[PDB]
Formats: C-alpha cells, sequence, structure tokens
C-alpha cells in the first residue's frame, strides 16, 4: 500500500491494525471531541476500505474512536475522531499510537426495493 | 440486495457502505441514547452480515453508534443505537444521514474446549 | 477454534458472533470505564482476528465498548472495555452477555512510502 505521511506504522503480520500517530500535541478534557490529525495521506488496495478503530491501551482510558470508516477512494489526510467519554483529562503526545487502521473486504451490491421474507 | 423502506440510499461502489437515515426527526441532549428507526428492512446476502457504523460527519458532533451488528437472519426494522456523548444538544433532522451500513463475511466456526498453547 | 474458559458462547450458524460473558459482577457509574474479565483465552484461526463489538441489548442501555481488537497471535484472558457513557448507573450480573466476538480475515501488506495519487 502507498502512504504519504510520518504518522502510520508497519505492522507485524500476526498483527491485524496499523498503529495511527497524533501529528500533533492534543488535550481532550472530559466530553470533548477533536479530529486529531495524522498527517497520513494513503491509496487503500482496490477491493478493500479502512477501518479505524481504537487501541486496546487508548481505549481503556476512556478514550472513544468516532466515525472510522476510511473509504477506498479517499486521497486526503487522514484525521481519528477522538472523544474523551472518561471523565478525566487527558494529554495525547506528538508521534503517540492513538488508533489503528484495519483493511478490510468491500462489497458492493445493488440495492432492489421489494418485500422482505422470512 | 433486497430492501423494503426509505431510509437506506444506493452507494457508489468506490465507497464501502450504504447511507441511514433517520426516519423521523430525533432531539438527543447530551448523554442521551436512542434508538433511531430507519424504516428500512432488508435480507442480508447469505455468507454475510451487516455492520452499522459511524458516518464522519456525525461523528465529529460527538454522536455515536452503539452495537453495531445485524445478523444475516435478521428481517425486521432496522434501528440506529445513536448516544450523544457531547456536551451539546443535537437534533438529527427527519431523513438525514446517521450512520452507514457496511456489508462483511461471516465466518463460522465451531467452539472447541481445550489448552490454548503458543 | 480452540477455546480455554467458561465466557465465550457457541454461536447459531445464521448469527456473525460469539456472546462473551462477565466472569464475575460490575458496577459501572456514568462515567466509568471498566475492563471486564471473560475468564476466556483462545487460538483465533490463522488469517483472521477478532473483532469485540458491542450487543444491541447491552448499547441501548449505553454502555459502549472500547478498542475491540484481537490480534490473530493474542493468547491471554480476553478482556473488554466497557464505558458507562449514559447517565444512569448500571450493574452487569455475572456471566451476563456484555459484547460478542466477531472472526474477520485479517489483510497484510507493505507499507511504501511514496506520492498519492487521485
Ligand atoms: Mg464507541
Amino acid at each position: 500500500m502507498i502512504i504519504e505521511g510520518d504518522g502510520i506504522l508497519d505492522k507485524r503480520s500476526e498483527d491485524a491494525g496499523y498503529d495511527l500517530l497524533a501529528a500533533k500535541e492534543i488535550h481532550l478534557l472530559p466530553g470533548e471531541v477533536k479530529v486529531i490529525p495524522t498527517g497520513v495521506k494513503l491509496m487503500l488496495p482496490k477491493g478493500y476500505w479502512g477501518l479505524i478503530i481504537g487501541k486496546s491501551s487508548i481505549g481503556s482510558k476512556g478514550l472513544d474512536v468516532l466515525g472510522g470508516v476510511i473509504d477506498e477512494g479517499y486521497r486526503g489526510e487522514i484525521g481519528v475522531i477522538m472523544i474523551n467519554v472518561s471523565r478525566k483529562s487527558i494529554t495525547l503526545m506528538e508521534r503517540q499510537k492513538i488508533a489503528q487502521l484495519i483493511i478490510l473486504p468491500c462489497k458492493h451490491e445493488v440495492l432492489e426495493q421489494g418485500k422482505v421474507v422470512m
């Protein structure tokens, strides 16, 4: 996969996802939602999309990833939508691992308006 | 895919998911969780399940999708469980795009009670 | 799939995921995040990872699953990171169904630093 940028790491073959990094320091008070820039652009492989999902180490602090879908044709900078749903302030440091990207297959079906059975 | 109902849109082939729409206007104060009706029933293709996941435009407002799994055999009306985890009230308008549905493959394995290695 | 432990249930072939159970009673005040033990270890099938995602019955109460990725090589006890993002206290009972595990395919790609097109 072609990438451009400094915020995504090669993964081990036994891991599902690539680490995504914060491109700058981010402060999140309780309740705050911010789009965290990663500095990364990429060319997803044809036939696939990208799921941005939490790291367990980050989720255990009460930070959540909102949204999560990178469409095959998305070519701009990846932002991770992060919310502090905990009741303690958190600071994410520049270059800290904040989420992971997992590549999954796409399925395209026509929608047919009819009668749902069963 | 056979659908019945007015709250799901055809997608571009370069997009992962189908937009899901609110079937009525929904108000969410901070902290409120509601099951938002979409008015949609569908027949998932055999061998697949449906992931309901957030839209980036909605997640950036601090709304989250809870749950997310539509099982292949589910034939009733799709509801999107939405929570306002932000600290500002939000109104979702009738027919607004509130989430997306992505079709993913199913894997069925027997569970065997034994000794986990490695 | 080889499992070791008392907190994961066989699934119907028409369901996407396996139920995960709380290994002990858990109290969550509003805003609290806890790693809920399941008592389960497993050997994911090679070529796959495990997505821990919410049950609709649990998500409708305003509990969310944070994180969610079990990597193919993970052999320790599965913990479900659960947060009460609602404004009502909740108690999860011992052996209650708290989340589901869905097995999904892995995709491994090399990252190539270059110029993103299109
Ligand atoms: Mg969430």
